[PDB]
C-alpha cells in the first residue's frame, strides 16, 4: 500500500521510498566488489613468501570481499537499523532494497541483529586474517580458514530455519528476483562455497596431524 | 498466578504444574552425569591407544557429559515442545523446572527451537566422535575438538545477546537459583570451558602445521 514489504498489513510509517534509482545502488556496490577482487589477485601475485596456486589466490580474493561485506555493508545495519527507514543514503538503501526478500532487516528483528552484530564484529575481521596469514604462510592460516566458515554456515543455516519456521511471510514466495535471487541464492553462497573451503581446510590439517606422528 | 513463569501477564492455560518433587528429578539427573563421568574415565584408562593424560580423561568426559545432554535431553524438546506443558515424563519436568530461569523454553520461540535443533542434531554426535577419536589418537580428533567447540560457544553468545536485547522479560531479575544458576551459570559452562578447549586445539594444530614446513 504505502509499502512493498510483507506481510502487506505491516503499519509501516516513517517510510520513505528510494530517493535514487535501483541500478545506481547495484551498480555502485558491482564496482567496489570488482575493484576488490581484481586488487586481491595483484597483491596475492606479488606480496605471497610463495607462489600460491590459481584457487588459492581465488580463495584469497573470497576472504576479502566478505571481510568488506561484513565490516561495511553489515557493519551499517547493525549501527542504523533504528533509522533505516527513511533515511537517504548509499548503504541505507541499499538495505531497503535488499529487505524486500525478507522484511526482517527493516523491522530490527532480535534475531537478525544479534545475528549480524557478530558477523561483523568477529568474521569480518577474521576474514581480514585469513587473507594476510596465507600471504605470509603463518601455521595459522588453514585454522582460520575452518574456523571462519564453520562460523558462516552455523549463522546461515539458523538464517535459513527460522525464516521456514515462520512460514516465510516476511516476503513473498516464488518471485523471481526478491525471493530466488536475494532470498535463495545471495544467501546461499555462504551456505555452499564455505562449506567446500571446510572440506580444503579439513584435508590440509589432517594431513598436518599424520605427519605429526 | 496460575503459573510461575515470567513475565506474569502471559495467559499460559493448559499448564499443569509439576507431578513429582523438584529434587527427584535433580537428583536423578545428578545420578546418570556420575554414571557417565566415571565409566568414561573407566572407558579412557583401558581402552585408549596411548596413556592419556589426566587432563585429556577430564577432557574426554566433558565430551561424554555434552553428547548425552544435547541427544537426550535437548533432543526432547526439539520433539516435544508443542506439548511441554501438562505433560508427566521425566524430561518435560526437567524442562518445565529448567524454564522458570527462561520462559522461552515453554513459549516454542521461533531462535529457540532453531537453535536446539541444531545443538541436538549436530553437536552431540560430533561430540561421541571427539571421545572415540581421542582414544585411537584418530588425525581429525583436534580438529573435531575445535569443530565442536566453537559453534557451542557461538551457540551460547547467541543465546544470551538475544535474550539482553529483550531486556530479560522472561525470568526475575537477579533472583538466587532461578537467574543467577539457571541462566547465568550452567549456560555460562559452555561458554567458558569450551573456550578453554579451543585454546588447546589451536595450540596442538598450530605446532601441527609448523612441523610440516
Ligand atoms: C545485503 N547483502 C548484499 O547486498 N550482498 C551482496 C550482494 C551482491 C554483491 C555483489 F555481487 F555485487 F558483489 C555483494 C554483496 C550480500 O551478500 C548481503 C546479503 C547476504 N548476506 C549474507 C549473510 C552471511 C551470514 O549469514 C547470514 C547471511 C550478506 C549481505
Ligand atoms: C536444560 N539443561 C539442563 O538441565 N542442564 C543441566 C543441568 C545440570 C546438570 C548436572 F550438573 F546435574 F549434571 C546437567 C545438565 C543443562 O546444561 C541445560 C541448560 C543449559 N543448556 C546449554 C546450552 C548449550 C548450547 O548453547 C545454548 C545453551 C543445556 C541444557
Amino acid at each position: 500500500p504505502l509499502h512493498p514489504y510483507w506481510p502487506q498489513h505491516l503499519r509501516l510509517d516513517n517510510f520513505v521510498p528510494n530517493d535514487r534509482p535501483t541500478w545506481h545502488i547495484l551498480a555502485g556496490l558491482f564496482s567496489v566488489t570488482g575493484v576488490l577482487v581484481v586488487t586481491t589477485w595483484l597483491l596475492s601475485g606479488r606480496a605471497a613468501v610463495v607462489p600460491l596456486g590459481t584457487w588459492r589466490r581465488l580463495s584469497l580474493c573470497w576472504f576479502a570481499v566478505c571481510g568488506f561485506i561484513h565490516l561495511v555493508i553489515e557493519g551499517w545495519f547493525v549501527l542504523y537499523y533504528e533509522d533505516l527507514l527513511g533515511d537517504q543514503a548509499f548503504l541505507s538503501q541499499l538495505w531497503k532494497e535488499y529487505a524486500k526478500g525478507d522484511s526482517r532487516y527493516i523491522l530490527g528483528d532480535n534475531f537478525t541483529v544479534c545475528m549480524e552484530t557478530i558477523t561483523a564484529c568477529l568474521w569480518g575481521p577474521l576474514s581480514l586474517w585469513v587473507v594476510i596469514a596465507f600471504l605470509r604462510q603463518h601455521p595459522l592460516r588453514f585454522i582460520l580458514q575452518l574456523v571462519v566458515s564453520v562460523g558462516q554456515i552455523y549463522g546461515d543455516v539458523l538464517y535459513f530455519l527460522t525464516e521456514h519456521r515462520d512460514g516465510f511471510q516476511h516476503g513473498e514466495l516464488g518471485h523471481p528476483l526478491y525471493f530466488w535471487f536475494y532470498f535463495v541464492f545471495m544467501n546461499a553462497l555462504w551456505l555452499v562455497l564455505p562449506g567446500v573451503l571446510v572440506l580444503d581446510a579439513v584435508k590440509h590439517l589432517t594431513h598436518a596431524q599424520s605427519t605429526l606422528d
